[PDB]
């Protein structure tokens, strides 16, 4: 049983705002729900050292891949497992587009390592708040740019799995474009 | 340039004591050394992180390989870059006898995640103190037969690159494998 979303996108696309209101909108529909978030989900000591340190892309992206293994066995995969919809604030998506298409890491390295730190769990659904780095409401500008695009080139290499959505738009419709692609998921 | 080598083994082998002898020995021959060490010497904040109460074992390699990243980018290749003899008391073999040997992790993996990490650097000698499980005295669940396996790992480690690992009883007197330590450098020198 349960089901495994994500939400992806720059900050201040509004993913913790949109997985706010969905957990919310399951939660009216009496479906069990957990949020979590990458980077702390699993390793919390994890995201406050890379708060206030830079690493080299390599060494940023196992911490990441660390907390990550960390965060699919302890909370994912058991909230899974007891029939909750499980709403992931960014996952393996983030390290590609990030650390991949923006620092240049090689793709294929990157999933090779994400193999075996989630087990090859794939979310069912990865919902992708596009804007350009302007336009978000919280290295150059060329940095953010790169991971914007990555984002978008993940996305038209997998339609089943993303739903790119225009994150500018008001929170109330963008909610209801969720909840519309969604729906066929749940009675 | 440069000269890279290590020292590996259970812990309480002798490995520090050791690669601090060398490191003093080479000096006082008049060659410049860079002593480092494994976890810490990329980012020591991964201590902290190691000690993590019921880490899974993926998590510990990728803790280990994060701060091998570091280490070999900020540390040991400008240390070689600069013709420095630099030793590293332990190194990826450390990983691939305690993570893969020991936890059960499989070896490609490992080797796969250590590519990028490390970029293909390879000691050119890696001293090896060959310590009875029993004798080795943090991390989760250190027992007996973890240490085993860990212990037979090195050997077998060993055994495929024969050229590179030089085994050491780590029972013999400390002046005993220094001196020995020595001699297997002694043409890689001059
Ligand atoms: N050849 C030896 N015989 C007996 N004891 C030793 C020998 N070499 C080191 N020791 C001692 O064993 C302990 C562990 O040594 P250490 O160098 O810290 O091992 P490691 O670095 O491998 O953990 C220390 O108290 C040290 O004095
Ligand atoms: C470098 C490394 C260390 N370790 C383990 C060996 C030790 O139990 C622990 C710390 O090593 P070390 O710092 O050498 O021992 P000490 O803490 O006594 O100074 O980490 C691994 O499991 N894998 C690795 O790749
Ligand atoms: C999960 C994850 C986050 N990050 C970064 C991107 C964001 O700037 C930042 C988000 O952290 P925050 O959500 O705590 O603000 O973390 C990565 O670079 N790679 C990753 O895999
Ligand atoms: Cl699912
Ligand atoms: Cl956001
Ligand atoms: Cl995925
Ligand atoms: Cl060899
Ligand atoms: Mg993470
Ligand atoms: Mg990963
Ligand atoms: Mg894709
Ligand atoms: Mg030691
Ligand atoms: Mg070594
Ligand atoms: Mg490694
Ligand atoms: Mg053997
Ligand atoms: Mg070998």
């Amino acid at each position: 049983p349960g089901l495994f979303l994500t939400l992806e996108g720059l900050d201040g696309s509004g993913k913790t705002t949109q997985a706010r209101r969905l957990a919310a909108f399951l939660e009216a529909q009496g479906r069990p729900v957990l949020l979590t978030r990458e980077p702390g989900g699993g390793l919390p000591e994890v995201r406050s050292l890379l708060l206030t340190q830079e690493l080299s892309p390599e060494a940023e992206y196992l911490l990441f891949s660390a907390d990550r293994a960390e965060h699919v066995r302890k909370v994912i995969l058991p909230g899974l497992a007891a029939g909750k919809v499980v709403i992931s604030d960014r996952y393996l998506d983030s390290s590609l587009a990030y650390q991949g298409y923006g620092r240049g890491l090689p793709l294929p390295w990157l999933r090779e390592v994400a193999r075996e730190a989630t087990r090859g769990l794939k979310p069912r659904l990865t919902f992708l708040l596009d804007l350009p780095p302007e336009a978000a409401l919280r290295l150059g500008l060329e940095f953010f740019r790169r991971v914007r695009e990555g984002y978008l080139a993940l996305a038209r290499a997998e339609p089943g799995r993303f739903v790119v959505l225009d994150a500018t738009l008001p929170e109330e419709e963008i909610a209801r474009a969720i909840q519309a692609h969604l729906r066929p998921l749940l009675p």
